[PDB]
């Protein structure tokens, strides 16, 4: 049966972190890495998360299977964290959420579901989208479409020719959005923007689904949540898919979490057992654990107050190395306008640069950087700028 | 989009733990749970799992992302429990094992990537199999056929109605196996049995695919694996779905693994990774928390010493309730034979009870039984033992 040809021409993981697990001078990381890193460049495991990890040494009980959407209370709390205080929309009853190993788990849950119980036959992604994108809906059988965002040269969201490529689109076809600041480009639609994408995609068919890591990484954990929110005022069917495994800083406990709206509490209902559906055929029931730590970090708001610090502390040191990234530019040397990457938000930005600087960097240069020119923010720490900033600069 | 039409008429569970949520006398559990339970109704926690849930307390310093394969230390531990000790499968480099939201994780992974890679058209289950086994190759979009097993009235395997039935298979088509002893009644192939249908599997085509969840509830952590490792004596090729949910009492942690096996190495090779291919389309990596516990447990041999002896228990109390239940049966006064049900192995047995005893036993007598006469030989304690017992004798 195997014999004889598959094998996967991959991800653009390995396809920079093994060179880097190998190409061994004082490497100047990848920034072709998709997780944060501290001043020390270390992806630490946060006080709010082990106080709470104690919590639960001690106080669990049993490992009893979880129900299919999970524990409930993430669900009030991760449905109060993306829609609101007083949001009418949760007393309501039109959001129902089930929890995922997160992220990837909810987009791809979210994806098997629309394929049957809707006649959903396309999704419109965005060039570019966070890679693992099409391979998620290619899998569930949904063609993948690409809409404009960031045609780039002038180093913001080209709007009009979103909206101009969106017109291809149609009434029962899935607008996948992030929901706050983009990967890889953290360029954002200001409010006004996120308002005018909402108008247009009542008018037009669109289940709009949000992709949602990230929040509070650009402004703050309400501001982020602004767009799914206005979206949200007016559609009685969105569906959005989130993950606290970059805000909690637990990547690989795998929480996330997808939310379906309806008109209508009945409506919601008879959708969700079948988002169920599709939960006990791919994995039963998601894992606890991360969760847990998340449930008890939104509730106990003591341990809140740490966690929300911790994430600030993360955000802001993101702010510090984008300036830096740019000052250390100046200084050195540089032929170019870099304004932009203080003007983007998240862990990442494309550098400017041809697939031939990002590959004159990795020879006697020694700098990871995938192919397309994205750094990851993250990575950059205080010292290292200055190497960074002299191979950058000696190249363009 | 999802307005009207579309809801579940859905899984025993809430059919039959929701009655039992309110059907509130002294309910006489559901002997319809799929957890284990010891002498109080608890599903416990464990020493050797705590001791290691602690050992991580301390020790982690980031939740970054795992491999997409895992925690390999998990890795050559699993393919250690389920293969052997100087197993030539290992040194020889032939299995590859992934990481996954465990059981049924492993089923749908595996499932994806037979569904490419391979020219599968088919799945043989077995009547009865697991429940959720339809849906998770369903979902895939492989067609599921039935192979005869426990024809019943005889509490035993019908090999050769099985035999038989499994002629009408063929060559490009997967048969699933329960390694040791089979969800819903414990009845083994003998090695024999189980060598025979390894024979056969070889002469006439069949990608065998184990579902082991189990091990070291029949006989022993080894013994158990023996069907599983006779196939493997002599199969080149062959994939097995593991769950550390039941044997680590992990549950909800969701933790297990998937092995595929080739010729040799390199065909391993090009093959596994287009099962990553399909990790990274469902969720991107798999879960920590359950494995390491798992990984930690298997590889610290006091925590490993002081975890078999809980799973000795286990397996113990339910020997002990096996006997009893037949044994409290004799005395209060029933009209047949069950000392079929000491035969069987594990949690599961039918009671062979009718679909409108299980339901006289749910009126003025209180015992959740779904509806198929299947028990969990686990939720029956020494005291309920009475009382079920005066029931089920009270109908016959
Ligand atoms: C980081 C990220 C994810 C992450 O999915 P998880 O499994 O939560 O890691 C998903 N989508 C986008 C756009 C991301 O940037
Ligand atoms: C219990 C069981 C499972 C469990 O899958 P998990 O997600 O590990 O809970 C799978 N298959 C069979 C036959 C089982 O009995």
């Amino acid at each position: 049966m195997f014999e004889n040809i598959t094998a996967a021409p991959a991800d653009p993981i390995l396809g920079l972190a093994d060179l880097f697990r190998a190409d061994e001078r004082p490497g100047k990381i990848n920034l072709g890495i998709g997780v944060y890193k501290d001043e020390t460049g270390k992806t630490p495991v946060l006080t709010s998360v082990k106080k709470a990890e104690q919590y639960l040494l001690e106080n669990e009980t049993t490992k009893n299977y979880l129900g299919i959407d999970g524990i409930p209370e993430f669900g009030r709390c991760t449905q109060e964290l993306l829609f609101g205080k007083g949001s009418a929309l949760i007393n309501d009853k039109r959001a129902r959420t089930a929890q995922t190993p997160g992220g990837t788990g909810a987009l791809r849950v979210a994806a098997d579901f629309l394929a049957k119980n809707t006649s959903v036959k396309r999704v419109w992604v965005s060039n570019p989208s966070w890679p693992n994108h099409k391979s998620v809906f290619n899998s569930a059988g949904l063609e993948v479409r690409e809409y404009a965002y960031y045609d780039a040269e002038n180093h913001t969201l080209d709007f009009d020719a979103l909206i101009n490529s969106l017109n291809e689109a149609q009434a029962g076809d899935v607008v996948l959005f992030h929901g706050c600041c983009h990967n890889p480009t953290g360029i954002d639609p200001t409010l006004e923007q996120w308002q005018t994408l909402a108008q247009l995609s009542v008018e037009k068919g669109w289940l709009p689904l949000f992709d949602f890591a990230y929040q509070g990484f650009a402004r703050g954990l309400e501001e982020d949540a602004e767009g799914l929110r206005a979206f949200a005022a007016m559609h009685k069917e969105l569906i959005v898919a989130s993950s606290y495994s970059k805000n909690f800083g637990l990547y690989n406990e795998r929480v996330g979490a997808c939310t379906l709206v309806a008109a209508d509490s009945e409506t919601v209902d008879r959708a969700f057992s079948q988002m169920k559906a599709a939960i006990r055929a791919n994995y039963s029931n998601p894992p606890a654990h991360g969760a847990s730590v998340v449930a008890t970090i939104l509730s106990n708001d003591a341990l809140r107050a740490i966690w929300e610090q911790e994430l600030t502390d993360m955000r802001q040191r993101i702010q510090r190395m984008r300036q830096l990234f740019v000052n250390t530019l100046q200084e050195k040397g540089a032929n170019r306008d870099f304004s932009f990457i203080i003007k983007q938000n998240g862990m990442f930005s494309f550098s400017g640069l041809t697939k031939e600087q990002v590959l004159r960097l990795r020879e006697e240069f020694g700098v990871y950087a995938v192919a397309s020119g994205f750094v990851n923010v993250a990575g950059m720490t205080p010292d290292n700028m200055a190497p960074l900033c002299e191979a950058i600069v000696a190249v363009l």
